[PDB]
């Protein structure tokens, strides 16, 4: 039941960066919605890392994650970063986007239970092609900032199919800012860099809660370099700051 | 409890410093292991203060009194005895800015024998709600020791008081005060006032602070008359905490 309104305003802030991307920002509910582009904004895109928050509701509905508490231990094998050779809570592993965690997570769970899932969230496309371990971050799946930004507002409301006490536990796993008056919740996402004309996309997600009013977001961009990745929340933080929510 | 309990005076230079009398209790893990710069007051019981607003909001929201934790608490538009609390607040609101109001209607919605039951349930200190309904944990006979601070904050931290776990979260995620990506606060303080002649009020830092895969749960209280020496119910735990290598 979206209602969202094109505002071409916004676009200063991708041109003045040479960036290629769709920021939708929602007041209150997805009744209340304004993009940079109307065509972007419904484009389902890799979610990458973003996927950490369906597969932490996920597991916990299954009993693979056994409860809020479970430590990921790290087996000692060497992993694509340093951040990730320690042992994680589910919110240090969300916060680090530790892959291995989740890949091993989404092994438990299974085709069966994962398609279910994502039938029930309307997860993007429902795909989960490529392998059980990376369909998120090289297989078929595709999700529109539209469509994030609705599942971002279900969980923030209690109302995927799921019980809300796995929908609190994995809310609280994904603050990234705390004040008397205001509160993020926020999770990114990076595919890798890509090959010329098949670039790579960033993503930042979530919502912003300010005095008693609430804000959902969603960010994505093609990116073909590195260097660009601080982009997402720049170009983010500095709309949402001319609409007058931050700074 | 179980409580293990070990005295350190070294901590109290941070109060000396200051010309303080207080108490500081930091648990590693558990409350079968924690610390204190004084093992005798650390069982002193006190006037809770605004820290009583986390068990009264688990209460609020256990008997449907908070409907939920999406509720906004509006303001009438009369005087408030503080400007930060004339305004519509959520529940996390009310509680960061400890607005006193929204809870005392929330006390009296909840009324004697829910509050009296849930304290009961909570093993929450001397379980004393005389004084009026409304201000018992400000002005009348409820009082609280840093050791049940930190027994009933842990119990909370694993979803184990008598309450719907959903209850506990929501009052969790209303208690964040700090956050990064390995590194988490959720605390509550609490002020009584400045007290009377020979006859000090009382101020209050709780809470748990969770580092990497370990939690520290903590409670400090101060004997204070001047309004000016607030700060430190903040400072000096910090101190300690900083000096132990948990923080900052």
């Amino acid at each position: 039941h979206m209602s969202i309104t094109e505002n071409t305003s916004w676009n200063k802030e991708f041109s003045a960066e040479a960036v290629n991307g769709v920021f939708v920002l929602c007041k209150s509910s997805s009744k209340s919605c304004a993009t940079n582009d109307l065509a972007r904004a419904s484009k389902e895109y890799l979610p990458a890392s973003t996927f950490k928050i369906p597969n932490a509701i996920i597991g916990l509905e299954t009993g693979v994650i056994k409860n809020e508490h479970q430590v990921f231990k790290w087996d000692g094998k060497p992993r694509a970063m340093k951040q990730w050779e320690r042992d994680l809570t589910l919110r240090g592993a969300i916060q680090v986007s530790a892959v291995p965690v989740f890949q091993q997570i989404a092994r438990e769970v299974g085709e069966v239970r994962m398609q279910k899932y994502l039938k029930k969230f309307s997860y993007g496309n429902q795909n989960i092609s490529g392998g059980i371990d990376k369909f998120w971050l090289e297989g078929q799946l595709r999700i529109s900032a539209v469509n994030q930004v609705e599942f971002l507002e279900s969980l923030y409301l209690n109302k995927l199919s799921a019980s809300k006490e796995n929908q609190l536990i994995v809310k609280e796993a994904l603050v990234t800012e705390a004040a008397p008056e205001y509160l993020v919740h926020s999770k990114t996402g990076f595919s890798g860099v890509g090959t010329e004309s098949n670039p790579g996309v960033a993503w930042w997600v979530g919502w912003v809660e300010k005095e008693t009013e609430v804000y959902f977001f969603a960010f994505n961009m093609d990116i073909d370099n590195e260097s660009k990745l601080p982009l997402r929340k720049s170009i983010p933080t500095k709309i949402m700051e001319s609409e007058g929510i931050i700074g």
